[PDB]
C-alpha cells in the first residue's frame, strides 16, 4: 500500500527505544564529525519549540562527548536566536537554552533585512501575502545560519523529521535548507518520548498546524507507526504526501520521470 | 573509472545535437506545466551571462508555444533581473533582454537586504568575509524569486549544468535552490552550440570561475566529454565532485553512508 510505501521512505517505526535513538542521533553527529574535521561548529536556529529544543540538545551533547574524547577545545554548538522583532514565547526559549546549556548563543534580529526585501519588492511590483512572507522569514533565518556556518567553519543542523516530511510541512530552501538532520526518522509523538528521556521541563514539549493540514499530529503519527485511520484521513495525507514530493528531492530535470506519475 | 561514474550520473554526452537538444528542453517544459496546470509562471534570474540567456530564450519559447497551443492567454515568462548596487555588464543584460523577448521583466535591487542581513550579523558579532559575502548575495536572489514564484503561481528556473555541477561550482540553497533545471545534461561549449543555434549576439557568451577550479572550463568539457586529460588535471576535478557531493542531494540522514566511503 501506500502508507507501506511511504512509511519505508521515511524510515518511520510503530515504536523506538528513546535512549537508543539518543544515542543513535548523538553518534551519527559524532562520526560525521570525525569524517570531516574541518567542520568545528555545529549551528541551528533554537525557537523555542519541541523539535529545535531535541536536535539543540542531542547537538550539544555530541560536540561535549568528541571534546572529551579528542581534547579538541576548538569544536563548540552554536545556538541561534532568530527572532523578528519581538518573539511572543521569549521566556520559553530563554528556558530551552537553559537546558541545552549551548556553548555558545548568537541573537540575530531578522526584522530588519525581511522588510528590506519586501520594500525591494513593493517597488517593483509584487506585494507579499502573510503566507509568503512567513516563507521569506524562514528563508532569511536559512541564511543567516549558513553566513554564521561560513564563518566559523561549520554546519547547519535540521529539525526535519517524518511527521513534518511526509506533508512537505517545511518552507523549500527555507527552515528545509540544511546539512545534516539528526531527527529524520521521528515521529512527533516520539520526539516527546526523546525529550522525557533527556528530562526536558514538560512545558517545552506539552501542546503547541493541524489547522492548514486538516489532520491532526496524532492522525500523522498514527499513519506513521502502520496504524489503520479512518480513509478519509490516510487520503487527506497522502494527497499532501504526493503534492510535494518536490520538496524532498533535488531540482528536477530532464531524467526525472516521478511526476510523470 | 570514476570518470565514467560522474559522466553517467550527470547525463553528458561526447557530441550533442543542438536543436535537437533544444526540442528537449523546450518540450520538458511544456510538459510540466500541462502537468500541473496550477503552474502560471516560469521564474528566471536574468545575468547577462552564458547559462541564464540560454535557460531564458528557452523559457520563453516554451511559453510562447504553451499559449498559442492551448490558447491560455493567463501563461507567462517573469524574468527577474537582480543587480546588487549598479551592476557592471548593465549593457549586455539589455542586451539579452532584447534577445529573449520576455514577457515580463521585474528588476529587484537586493543591495538594502544584503546591507541589512549584514548588519544584523555585524551587531551579533559575525563579520563576514567577501566570499560568504557572495553566497549571501546568491542566497538573497534565491529569496526574491521564491517570493515573486509564491505570488504569480509560477516555479523557479536554474540555469545548473554539468560543468558547474561536476565541480559543485554554485551556492547551496542560493543559485542550486531552484525548482526545475533544463540544461541539466549539457556542458560549457554544448551550450554555446546552442546559443550559436539560436543566433544569440556572439558578445553574450563569446567569453567571459577558472581562477577557483584550478582547471579550465575545456579541461571540464574535455573530462565530460570522456576525453584523455592529463592525470593531474583528472585528479583536480574529481577532487572537486568527491568534495562536493552535499550539494547534489537532500540534507544528510542517518540513512546516509554515500560519506563514509
Ligand atoms: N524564532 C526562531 N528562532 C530561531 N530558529 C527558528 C525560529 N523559528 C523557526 N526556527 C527554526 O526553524 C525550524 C523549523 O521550524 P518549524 O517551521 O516550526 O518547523 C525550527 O526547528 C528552528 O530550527
Ligand atoms: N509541483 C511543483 N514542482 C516544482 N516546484 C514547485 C511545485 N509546486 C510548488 N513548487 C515551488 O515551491 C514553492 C512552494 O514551496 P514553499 O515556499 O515551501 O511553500 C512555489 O513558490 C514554487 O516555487
Ligand atoms: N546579477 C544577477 N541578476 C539576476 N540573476 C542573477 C544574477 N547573478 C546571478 N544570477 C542568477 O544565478 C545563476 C547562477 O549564476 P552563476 O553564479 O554565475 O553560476 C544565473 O544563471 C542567474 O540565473
Ligand atoms: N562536507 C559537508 N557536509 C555537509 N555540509 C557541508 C559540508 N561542507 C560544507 N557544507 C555546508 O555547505 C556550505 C558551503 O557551501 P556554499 O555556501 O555553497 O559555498 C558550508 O557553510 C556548510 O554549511
Ligand atoms: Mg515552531
Ligand atoms: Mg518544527
Ligand atoms: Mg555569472
Ligand atoms: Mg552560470
Amino acid at each position: 500500500t501506500l502508507q507501506q510505501q511511504i512509511i519505508k521512505a521515511l524510515g518511520a517505526k510503530p515504536q523506538i527505544n528513546a535512549e537508543e535513538e539518543i544515542r543513535r542521533s548523538v553518534d551519527f553527529l559524532k562520526s560525521y564529525l570525525q569524517t570531516y574535521p574541518f567542520i568545528k561548529s555545529l549551528v541551528l536556529g533554537i525557537s523555542g519549540g519541541q523539535d529545535s529544543t531535541l536536535a539543540g540538545k542531542l547537538c550539544q551533547m555530541a560536540i561535549n562527548e568528541l571534546r572529551l574524547e579528542t581534547g579538541n577545545e576548538s569544536l563548540q554548538f552554536i545556538a541561534v536566536r532568530l527572532p523578528y522583532g519581538v518573539q511572543a514565547d521569549e521566556q520559553d526559549c530563554q528556558d530551552a537554552i537553559a537546558f541545552i546549556q549551548p556553548d555558545r548563543v548568537l541573537t540575530v534580529n531578522i526584522k530588519g533585512a525581511v522588510l528590506a526585501s519586501e520594500q525591494a519588492l513593493r517597488e517593483a511590483g509584487i506585494e507579499l501575502s502573510d503566507f509568503v512572507r512567513g516563507n521569506e522569514k524562514a528563508r532569511e533565518r536559512m541564511k543567516a545560519q549558513y553566513s554564521i556556518a561560513g564563518m566559523t567553519s561549520g554546519v547547519v543542523v535540521g529539525t526535519d523529521h517524518a511527521a513534518e516530511a511526509i506533508t512537505g510541512f517545511f518552507t523549500k530552501y527555507g527552515d528545509g535548507g540544511t546539512d545534516i538532520n539528526p531527527l529524520y526518522r521521528l515521529n512527533k509523538r516520539q520526539g516527546k518520548q526523546l525529550l522525557a528521556a533527556l528530562a526536558c521541563p514538560e512545558h517545552l514539549y506539552k501542546k503547541a498546524d493541524e489547522v492548514a493540514l486538516g489532520v491532526t499530529y496524532d492522525n500523522i503519527d498514527d499513519y506513521l507507526e502502520g496504524k489503520n485511520v479512518p480513509q478519509q484521513v490516510a487520503r487527506t495525507i497522502e494527497n499532501w504526501y504526493l503534492k510535494t514530493e518536490h520538496k524532498r528531492r533535488p531540482p528536477i530535470t530532464v531524467f526525472d520521470d516521478f511526476w510523470k506519475k
